[PDB]
């Protein structure tokens, strides 16, 4: 039973019906930067004793950080700016939930609602700018509205496909007096009857039947599976297929697992492509087939048997037309399927050493590889060396770029909501934000941002942030003086022809610029650099062991590649897995 | 006759054919951030040798630096981004030209064609995105059109009300082969049948008509007239008739010239709105009737015959009805009034001395004011020993906020274009990359960026830009450690109680936080901060007379208030003109 | 209901519409394509793996055809009144079945479909998804200009074939062979039907005739035909029907036949809205009992 700060026949501003539609949401923590269109929402948020508020000090940041939140706990996060320039602010976090999938959200104040549509002070009309890179959004246009339009906003944002949820609220409605009604059923007669249903057990046997009748599958593996760690696990276990994860799927099932074929796709590793290349069944879970991934749709898993579960059934057949489908949760998929496979155990007689025998082969013959170039530090071996130090019990969050793959690919992730990474979007800027939701959310926690220079100092005025909220967020910036996949690209495709990637300073070029060490000592974040491989692992360990938040400049060498690759719209034959951006002797 | 650098008849690159349509639009600055969709167009740039490229280290910082390139030249505004992340990152930019009608086209790069509308990697829909926010916008679907609609966006962006234009280039168009045709005839049948025609002696004539018969004229100028500095001063000395300006107008007519009534409004002096609450002829040139200027419409002006010239037939009788409009370029109409003022000049026997005398004792009896207290540096105080110091001829650029008011207020700009800040969208972080394209557009100018702490630290990454572009940029730093201008709403309207204005460190409450000192050091530049206003002097000089970008963080009491002010929807009768942050002994 | 369809059924969809599939009900097996192309492929397997295959539905064939035994369609005649299944029943006999129906929408809409033996695809042209009324004039006009030596026949309601009566005026003119069977019940059938079994028989304007005079037919369609020079007959004893419609048929051009039908008869079977197998209505009309 909630309890108010109100009597319930009690008259109080809609500011604070909002804020206590928040606490009924069982939310205790947001995000929000004030200004004059939302000041009362802020007003109403002091006068709570359960919603704590961390002021970032910039919008971008607000969303970001709501974005860490929610995937770092699989909450709802929640971000509040004030009309116009607020709004707009928050547009990339947005975006970004929507194409990651993301349960998040949004407040924005507006304009009076009379004064709407008359390019008022600070009005944007951001309904309409981000109706189609959100899930839902709502202009608040009665007070009366706000309990109602709360809920329903919670509730789309976390059920289904999660996504971004807007709710645009006008000064003047945040300012009127009523009594709010908690008892009012949720408009949604559209949404709720297309909800998918428990899977049948129809649907399920016949995918348990076609396991038993191939002899090459893959399990694909995605970040609809975030909440079916124990699930997959268990299905794993009884089939012993191998995994191959997304970008967006890491953790799901442990990398350094003894069945596991790690990532998969453009970036991917030999032997997990090799796999989905050659299977004969592809179990396809809580994946939507994006190109980066396939590459050639022809010729992405082109003689396997295609199974397909999506929550979302608009996902089905849309790049690929599966043998089997089923429009469900996975979580419950694998549950049903679980409980088959292990009665029908001996009678089924499954065994797929042969197939994991032929991808032992791949995992041995073309593992992933870094070169180590005298004292420098290979920033594959930077991320590794992190691993060992937090026995990779760490959250990490990273910016976009080559820092991000290497994230990626030598960090062995043994829990789902360990990896907070832009995957669709793919927008910079993300990693440092990110880490303080994960950190809010994750108190006792050990929170990394791994980043890259251009990434950080996008939105590096996040350190302000960190220290106020004291916050224990440890950045581990890979520091290589660029705007390293943009320089890469240039390096395979346009002849290394820098086209403005180098991020230092040309007068001064080899001193690192900017000073990363000192935008931390404005915020009074202890710093240091390292440069030697020889005293990286020293200088990691005392970034974990001090106390609070830190950063370590890991300075790297710009012409690391990140392997393998299969270039743009590419098939495995086309797979790149040697060279860099050195000219040889 | 342009001088390609390609054979007419020879095949090039659809990246190459929009860099050379910018270049044969006398394009010679552009502000791009590369990104994966938009390479191609990277590689083309560098391929030009008549268009620099200034990289920002944020979207954001690339579309307030074209801004702010627009507002201090004339000229129009243009960056580039890449797709999604890229794209979203520039939509506040946009917004913010909109409002404020600042020439400016935005090029983003897209995803493949075919992969429009399928959830591609970094794909947002940024046509349907900014549909509301731009002028106008493309989304070009094939390598022929560009030279046409490259030629209509700038067209679109310049003529009539000038306003941003953003241009989507999918990555497959850029690739493609073609020969241009430079000749193609514009598609925009509708736009140019309504563009405003010359005006009529007949509507000229009334307005003059009107003057002589006017007894208490008052000129009420804006943004519109950035371009009409000189027929406005021959009009005012045909006239005699004082001039009440805009936050977008000023410099328009000289703030220290002897017919100034300086900037009406919300924040507007006691003797600027007291005149147009007592005209009986209010001459509407280049403004768009704010709410923060008129408050309570059916108060404003409520015994004045309303003159209004607008360029925009959608601008006049939209929030107020006038006796008299002209729809067209108010620099024609001003020239057309100025030849009937003076060949009838004694004819018409103008002499509005009494009125001037009226508003004379105003603004003796009310001047602008602000308190001395001990050793500490008043904000207002600092911005004018600028003013001494650069003796009025320095390019302001300011944040949003106290800051911006005042800088606003204590300034005298002698030209428009000198003063650069964000209006209608009033968006913080505006003032430091606004400086960024001040300074390329005019490198033997005095660029000043007067600059809030919270304003500041948004897009302070831009400091970065400043140091390797070599920029002359001063930043005059006013530090009162809050989000003034809310702070003050809160001591006015909500008991002085604080949600989230404080920008400090809460534990080391008394430390100036964060060090913006050490932000500049992180980009080699130099600064310096003052406390005492003793010191204040030396300390602005030292920054102007130090060669390149300087900041200097100046200390100021944060109880301070903008004064007067008008509350949000009062009337002058509500005006306030006493009384700070501080409490009484 | 959709839980209630196919409920035991492994489903196979193939559709040329990605979209379509999965969309209300999901799919077991799924081919997004050419349907005739699906088609020629398994064709070809099926022939090949035949006798490997050994094919045989006669056990479910012959359950299925014990219910169409036991509950086939049917109409019933009062009098010498016409069941307007009847007529359409002849209208097959004596074309055939060759010949290209259009229709309205509502009561003779369904029972055009229900009644009459389409030997090909494209004989069959109806408003299905929107239910368009108004259509079917029209529609024949455009099937007799694109199958000039065909037998074209409008199978329209009195409500449908008032809304655009004016293109009689187009098929004169063109001289077009179109037939218009016209289902005359002076009613909006369907609505009327649906107002009998949910609403207890309470009209709400589905009347079509005049109330003045209630037991005149209203209004005289025959001159509607005779405005625009097309011959017309009106028939309403069932003994007369099967030379009036050959009548029809044999006059060469335009012609109109105005079948009197009584209103009470409803179309069935019928399984209501939202409704299951279970929940099929199949007997009963709208008369009440002695
Ligand atoms: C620089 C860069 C490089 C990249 N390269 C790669 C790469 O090499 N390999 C790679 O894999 N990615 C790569 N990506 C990321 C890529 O763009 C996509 O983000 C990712 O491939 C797609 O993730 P996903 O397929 O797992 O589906 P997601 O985007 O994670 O969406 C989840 C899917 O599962 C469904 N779903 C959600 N919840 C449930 C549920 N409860 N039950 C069932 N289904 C559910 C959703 O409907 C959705 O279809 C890269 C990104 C960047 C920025
Ligand atoms: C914190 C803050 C406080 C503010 N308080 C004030 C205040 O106290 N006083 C104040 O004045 N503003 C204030 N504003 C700014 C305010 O929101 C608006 O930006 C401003 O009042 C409107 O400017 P404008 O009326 O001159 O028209 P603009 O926004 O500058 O638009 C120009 C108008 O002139 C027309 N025009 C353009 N070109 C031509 C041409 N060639 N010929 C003829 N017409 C043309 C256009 O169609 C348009 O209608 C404040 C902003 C902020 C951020
Ligand atoms: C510019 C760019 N991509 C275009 C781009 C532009 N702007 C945004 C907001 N996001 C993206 N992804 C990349 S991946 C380079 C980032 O470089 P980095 O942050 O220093 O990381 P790294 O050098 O390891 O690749
Ligand atoms: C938060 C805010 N307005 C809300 C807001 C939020 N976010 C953006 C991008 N823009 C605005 N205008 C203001 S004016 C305070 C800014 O404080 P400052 O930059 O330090 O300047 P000052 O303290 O002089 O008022
Ligand atoms: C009113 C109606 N439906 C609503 C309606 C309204 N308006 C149009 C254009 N179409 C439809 N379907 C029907 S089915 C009754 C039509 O009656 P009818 O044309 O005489 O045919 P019948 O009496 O056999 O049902
Ligand atoms: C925090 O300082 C400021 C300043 C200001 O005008 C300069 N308005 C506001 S609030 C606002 C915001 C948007 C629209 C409107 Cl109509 C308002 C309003 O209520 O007046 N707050
Ligand atoms: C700079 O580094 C990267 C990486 C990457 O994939 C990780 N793609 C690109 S380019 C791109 C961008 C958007 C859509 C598409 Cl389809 C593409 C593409 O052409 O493949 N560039
Ligand atoms: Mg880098
Ligand atoms: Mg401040
Ligand atoms: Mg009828």
């Amino acid at each position: 039973t909630f309890i108010s700060r109100f009597a319930p026949d009690q008259p109080r501003k809609g500011a604070d019906i909002l804020v206590e539609a928040l606490e009924r949401q069982g939310v205790e923590t947001v995000f929000a930067y004030p200004g004059g269109a939302s000041m009362e929402i802020h007003q109403a948020l002091t006068r709570s004793s359960s919603i704590r508020n961390v002021l970032p000090r910039h919008e971008q940041g607000g969303v970001f950080a709501a974005e860490g939140y929610a995937r770092s706990s699989g909450k709802p996060g929640i971000c509040i700016a004030t009309s116009g320039p607020g709004a707009t602010n928050l547009v990339s976090g947005l975006a970004d939930a929507l194409l990651d999938s993301v349960p998040l959200v949004a407040i924005t104040g507006q304009v009076p609602r009379r004064m709407i549509g008359t390019d008022a002070f600070q009005e944007t009309p951001i309904v309409e700018v981000t109706r189609s890179i959100t899930k839902h959004n709502y202009l608040v246009m009665d007070v009366e509205d706000i309990p109602r339009i709360i809920e329903e906003a919670f509730f789309l944002a976390t059920s289904g496909r999660p996504g971004p949820v807007l709710v645009d609220v006008p000064k003047d409605i945040q300012q009127q007096l009523a009594i709010p009604n908690w008892e009012q059923a949720m408009r949604l007669p559209g949404y709720m009857s297309r909800m998918p249903k428990p899977p049948e057990d129809s649907h399920l046997e016949q995918i348990v039947r076609l396991i038993s009748e191939s002899k090459k599958p893959v399990l694909y593996v995605g970040g609809g599976c975030l909440n079916s760690s124990d699930e997959l696990g268990r299905f794993v276990e009884l089939t012993g297929i191998p995994v191959a994860s997304t970008l967006m799927g890491l953790g799901s099932y442990p990398c350094d697992d003894e069945l596991s074929l790690h990532m998969l796709g453009m970036h991917g590793t030999v032997y997990a492509n090799y796999a989905v290349e050659h299977s004969d069944l592809l179990l396809a879970f809580g994946v939507r087939f994006d190109d980066r991934v396939t590459g050639k749709l022809e010729a992405f898993a082109s003689r396997a048997k295609i199974v397909h579960i999506d929550i979302d059934s608009a996902e089905i057949g849309k790049n690929k037309t599966p043998h089997v489908s089923v429009c469900g949760d996975v979580k419950l998929a694998l549950q049903g399927m679980n409980k088959v496979l292990e009665n029908r155990a001996e009678e089924l007689k499954l065994d797929f050493g042969v197939w994991r025998n032929e991808l032992n082969v791949q995992k041995q013959k073309f593992p992933l590889s870094f070169k180590t170039f005298g004292e420098a530090i290979p920033p594959q071996y930077a991320i590794k060396v992190l691993d060992e130090l937090t026995d990779g019990k760490a959250i990490i969050s990273t910016g976009v770029g080559q820092h991000q793959m290497w994230a990626a690919q030598f960090y062995n992730y043994k829990k789902p909501r360990q990896w907070l990474s832009s995957g669709g979007l793919g927008a910079m800027g993300f990693g440092l934000p990110a880490a303080i939701g994960a950190s809010v959310a994750n108190p006792d926690a050990i929170v990394v941002d791994i980043d890259g220079d251009g990434s950080f100092i996008m939105n590096v005025q996040e350190l302000a942030t960190i220290r106020v909220e004291n916050l224990p967020v440890k950045v581990l910036l890979l520091n290589n003086q660029h705007l390293g996949m943009v320089m890469q690209w240039e390096d395979r495709f346009y002849k290394a022809n820098r086209a403005h990637t180098f991020l230092g300073d040309p007068a001064q070029e080899d001193e690192i610029f900017p000073n990363m060490l000192l935008f931390a000592a404005a915020c009074g974040i202890p710093a240091a650099r390292v440069t030697k491989k020889a005293d990286l692992r020293e200088a990691i360990q005392t970034m974990l062991d001090t106390p609070g938040p830190y950063l370590l400049d890991v300075i790297c060498p710009h012409q690391e590649h990140v392997l393998p690759m299969i270039p743009s719209g590419g098939t495995f034959n086309d797979v790149i897995t040697e060279g860099d951006g050195r000219l040889e002797h």
